[PDB]
């Protein structure tokens, strides 16, 4: 039922079946923090790197070709995604990353003796320290994974953010004529289309997506034969040179070897400039949720603007109650990724000399935080954005209604004069216009030009 | 192979196998977030709150006592814990907390009619609205089941968490005869016992667990009979009272109905109360895990003032490295307790009216936060803590060779001299005992007993 | 215009006419960071310390008995507030306070100098290291002075808090009657009294004054007598308990010497405790001035079921336009505490060690937020609470044509006839309560029970 | 001693000699909240803005020549910074920033109307709100001129960074050939140089001068002519294309009229944007911070690799202690910087609809990142950095006596005499290099190149 395996500390026994190794289940002793997995993208990514190092490895004569080529068949099958379950070592540890990157070496060394009919466990002949991991660190493979992965679910969160975006696009274009009163302090200010907050909402994301691509640039550096600290030192420059071509093509990115192995070894504001622009986005995305949410309050004693599709019953108790969920939602993965991006910086900060040992809690929360707002926003795009449906009525009824049309009158004449006629229609609750005609400010005639709500929309002077 | 279901939005397809139902199949597509599952001890929590609910409704005559008797099995099932797999929503969910308290009505009605040898999904029977929730709204229910679980979870951090501070206390006994230099600002200074360190240590965790411990008595107020807003309108008040005291009783906590349910239903105070107790104890870790790290340093170019047990290979290129991984593993999930606090403090300071629609996210994180520090304080105390060695003969080696020991003669001769000798030893490299002699500011006799080092170790002018 | 003064680095000139010396001067030039100076009431507690000290060390012999007389008159006067500008150290400084302990041993060492007639600068006389830093390091006094400074500083916000708190359940009192619509997730709800609103606004501040309040008792213990590590070196014992029974006696809290010294010396744990009761307050205060904003929304197009105190206009353009200046400070300062307790945080958690060095940044933060709640709770009291007013005939009439208020009626009517009735509503303008009248279903005096505010709003039938 | 002035809400009383007026007095009873002023930059902008708006009203014919003219040299006074005294109202303030733009409003009206031989307070003949204010409103002016204040602090902390990153790279050609040991999770690990640390330091400060220098380009859009929500209500489109020019060539940055100016108006994520550059700089900037105070560790129990220049004694009771006073404060300001950024991410969070009511919390918070900054940036670089020194021979001496420096040779020797050479040096007191010697391994020569500190720390054998 179980096999044997050893490192420099003892032995430990295995499931026979199991593809992990010693290191592994001492990680699952040593850090029973979670009980989460990495993410898959992270294992592929791990893959990636290991294929890419074999095939280097090779091809400058280090591996000898045949426990290569078994090596490569195995990193294939995690790059596909058809050992997740082997990867069971917690996202939050102590050593670095060591544990996740030998959760990579063991389960591809044992993969590749099963393919080459030798026994799960023979390091003699398949090392996950000597072949799997030759010429490499946990200091560079694990970061390389990462910025693979990162990389990857950023390209997917940007493709999901730019479908949101245009869909906000969509909703400003078909609400463009749809008139309301604008808010400032949540006091009826002037008239303001629909479609130009919906625009404004695009725009912020339009401005997020620019943000977080242009992140992505600082990732594209890697670190792979930085050995133990960044020097280097032993390592073969055609090695570098070979890997780093293989860890492009493979992964589909732009991938470049650091100008400086110290630096991109020890340093980890590629990260935090990640979590900034995504917190950043999330910011806005919150405020636009909770515009929508105050928008849909009601349906009698809120502002009723809008009618979001329905996607849950409310309540089991006050009949027919339907809740905002999707900015609801929305909100709460703000407030999650506003958490990781705080944890992300206290771990950036606590590097010390040539390694940042926190990497690992640093990289789970970057990951989650990607990874979560991909998801929340595909969901909400589909399942409230794009049925939004407009109150127009209502809206009309306030712009009817309001006192502050009477702004537009300010320039013929005077703040003054206008203040006092705001003053007597809220403390009456009479109509602008009619007081306007009743105290001879203006005609009839020249208040159906200047009081024209959908003229002030946009920039002059009325009439 | 499916049953159909319905509520006021419609019909779905739930597995025949399944026990949850429509309403919880709808929160699986409108948040797919994060892929988690509840904490199991929520789930029990959820089981207690519809256990102790059925047996109130019944003993003031509102449920039938056949239905209701099934209700309680099915309960008693989720409160051991032999359901967990069929609460599949996300903890991270729009609609507040109805999600979840869905998927509990909905499980305990299927498994309750199974129990009668009814049909799942027959509500004519057992609803999980009319019966299950019956006197109940999310807006009790739920929170009513996070304080019990938060208390049940906080219970076990707190015994968790005195075991380490008595294990840091032994420590502290252990290294009470060993002496080494104290260092401000990581300069030299005067002596002290590694133990009086290990005993600071001890000292601030035991104030945290009093923090800690405190911030159960605002949790032992709960909201059941709040209905929809904290009125309590149609409420029972003898529903109320006996609910309250099996509520108490089966969870064993106890539990008090809040003065005033409006309060207790729309703020959350408790919650960040509970959330900055945790946040304080892991920044008290953090830095002594910190200090562990450093007196690990080495070994031939660092502190090297203790050894901790080694748990993990370091470095697989680093021929024999071992790292603090355990004092490390502390340092993240300190980290990411200090983000989930500021996801707390966000969702809490989201509440709007009669209710914070943010609470799953809240929710989700203070009991990650208080499990993940349950899991990491009995690791670390296991794993690393117990096993800490002494360096003793490198400690006497450094007090051996301070200047700083010099400061016991400034109530002798004055610190203006003695800086000249710390000075003249500092840029010789001298011992300092031999400049007091060499230049006759104190004779060997008196410099015998002044320049004591373990003596300096409490309170007094030296002599 | 000069003197010449010198420390352990070497000789510096300071101006003749100041009280500071040669280590502040330094301080001045190393850290040019914020332009702020300290709080007064932290300089009010260092000339607390000094004293105390001075005291104590004569008591024991170890300080001449005429020099410590100046050193304490010079203190008294440090105490009554008299020398505030001659304290210009940064609240942000490296060297972990003793820049601020320094200052404080020069103000007091130069103007005890002019008490005796000697001239400032004349350390042979009056030292600030030997005499007026005697038996002391700025790991005791630098502490022990902030956590005076800081329980003072706590107990002034308590009683302001009380006083809000007080004046939120004199609205609850006043509102008692008000009946609204209860939402929840923004949706109309059930009705509700903005009583209760206010109420549970007042409940939660009682809880935060218990919080805020039992953060005080970890404070109390001090460190007193830790000199540079904790061990006490150079510390007599009998001064250790002398100087501590002074500062409790002229500080007024009750202050404990700490029962671990060197615990007392390096953890920072008391003053995290602190920032964490002032966050979860001001979370709640946030939380309520939002509620206060969205309520006083309007005048048409918004909720309007309350109205402010005007206190400013609120625009130049706008015509009529007045803002809840007053709920939106509160809020600004709620974002300024939460700030203030992750730098709070981050500085705690940098400890190495026998000794935090980033104290100095903790303290300046955490004087801060309890500096700003004081002030804005004040303000926000006076101009605004007190003067709250209900738009009850509003609110009122919306309860009349909700949905919700169906709920008061179904135990009496029965589901069926409460669903025509609900249905009639939405179809007509009617509220349920002219319905149930013109169908005979209830009689005005039984709905005049059945739909009290009171009786609506509380457990029963 | 007083006169009388009067707004929409009423009258007040104001000092006769003062420049402000009653929207002035009024903020000062509502916000008594920190005690601070505006920063100085900041006035100026204003200062900008209101000249800029007066010149464009002037030349589409809606001001009057000749009292724009007076508004004109009173906003230049303004400008040159002769009135910041008068700018008296809390950062920290309820109104969306309107008691900031009234402030500038009334100190311009008053000191034009002294300029023509009025009274101050003539609001007849020099309006606050109807002249000084024409055409804007709080909500484009206020963030214009904060846009111009921002862009000018930000200039100048790239150029102090530019100026210290330079230092750091100078340090990294100083230190090149210095060899000592590198340590991966504080364990021992294999040689490095000095030199290649701080040019580590160099680098990442060069990514954040990018990432600072970057935020500009959202900032040089601006919302000037949007007036109250975007809309741009009361402002003629040539005005807002003539205001815009006017404001770009005054400040001297290239700015732009936003694209749409309703977005520019309720969106604030340029400011976010900017605030977490500056947290990713500080977080790079306190690491490093924290590598050179354990460097400096010592003098006799620690790592004692460099020497930093002493800038204050360390302490009065420790004879011969010197700290790291300026690293230690790079930290603080760190932890400060990291605070703002959470009080900016909140109050950026809680915008509403057409306006984000609490920028004047966030521009607070935003202006003070920087402007610290910039100050512990240039002090550090001139107290500290020019001046490390390297313990060249302590480093080389524990390198020479490590494991690690195994590494070099291995390939030379290969792996099972680079382990008789280790066990060998663990017993005897010897180093690697003189064993090679001693048996005959390699020859002094060739060690001389292997164990080359340039050569055992970049790629190749
Ligand atoms: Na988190
Ligand atoms: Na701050």
């Amino acid at each position: 039922d179980v096999r044997i395996e050893k490192d420099f500390l003892g032995e430990k026994e295995i499931p026979k079946d199991a593809y992990y190794g010693v290191q592994t289940i001492r990680a699952t002793e040593n850090f029973p923090i979670t009980g989460y997995r990495i993410h898959p993208e992270l294992i592929k990514s791990l893959g990636i790197v290991k294929k890419s190092a074999a095939l280097a490895n090779m091809e400058v004569g280090l591996l000898d070709k045949e426990v290569g080529q078994y090596i490569v068949k195995a990193a294939d099958e995690v790059i596909e995604g058809k050992w997740n379950d082997q990867f069971i070592v917690d996202p939050i540890q102590g050593g670095a990353g060591t544990s996740i990157n030998m959760n990579a070496n063991e389960v591809i060394a044992n993969r590749a003796l099963e393919l080459m009919g030798e026994e799960k466990g023979n390091y003699s002949k398949i090392s996950p320290n000597s072949h799997v991991n030759m010429s490499q660190s946990t200091n560079d493979a694990f970061p390389t994974a990462t910025h693979i992965a990162v990389l990857s679910l950023l390209n997917q969160l940007i493709e999901t953010t730019k479908y949101m975006q245009q869909e906000f696009m969509k909703k400003a274009d078909e609400f463009a004529g749809v008139i309301k009163m604008g808010r400032i302090h949540l006091q009826d200010a002037v008239p303001i289309l629909l479609g130009q907050e919906f625009e404004a909402y695009a725009r912020v994301i339009a401005r997020d997506i620019e943000r977080i691509a242009n992140t992505r640039n600082n990732l594209y550096d890697i670190n792979m034969g930085a050995t133990a600290v960044g020097t280097g030192l032993n390592a073969d420059p055609e090695y570098i040179s070979i890997v780093t071509e293989h860890l492009a093509k493979f992964s589909g990115h732009p991938l470049r070897s650091a100008q400086h192995l110290v630096d991109a070894t020890q340093n980890t504001d590629c990260y935090t400039e990640v979590s900034s622009a995504l917190k950043v986005c999330m910011i806005n995305m919150s405020k636009i949720a909770n515009d929508l949410r105050l928008m849909a309050s009601g349906p009698r004693a809120g502002l009723s603007e809008i009618v979001l599709p329905a996607r849950q019953p409310g309540s089991s108790i006050i009949p027919g109650m339907v809740c905002p969920v999707m900015p609801e939602v929305m909100n709460q993965v703000a407030f999650q990724v506003f958490g990781n991006d705080l944890t992300i910086t206290s771990a950036s900060e606590a590097g010390q000399f040539e390694l940042n040992v926190m990497e690992p809690v640093l990289f789970f929360n970057l990951i989650q935080s990607i990874s979560i707002m991909t998801n929340v926003f595909k969901s909400f795009t589909e399942n409230c954005l794009k049925g939004i449906k407009a109150n127009e009525e209502r809206m009309k009824e306030y712009v009817e209604k309001s006192i502050g049309i009477i702004t537009a009158i300010n320039p013929h004449v005077g703040y003054e004069t206008a203040s006092k006629l705001a003053r007597e229609a809220d403390l009456t609750g009479e109509s602008i216009r009619e007081l306007c005609i009743k105290y001879g400010v203006l005609t009839e005639e020249q208040l159906n030009e200047i009081l024209n709500p959908y003229e002030m929309i946009h920039p002059g002077i009325a009439g």
